[PDB]
C-alpha cells in the first residue's frame, strides 16, 4: 500500500497476476 513498495512491485512484476498479488499488499 506504500508507494515505494508498490512502485517496486509494478517495477519488478511487470505480470499482471504477479503485480496484482504484490501491489494487494504493498
Amino acid at each position: 500500500h506504500d508507494p515505494e513498495k508498490r512502485k517496486e512491485c509494478e517495477k519488478k512484476y511487470t505480470d499482471p497476476k504477479k503485480r496484482e498479488e504484490c501491489k494487494r499488499k504493498a
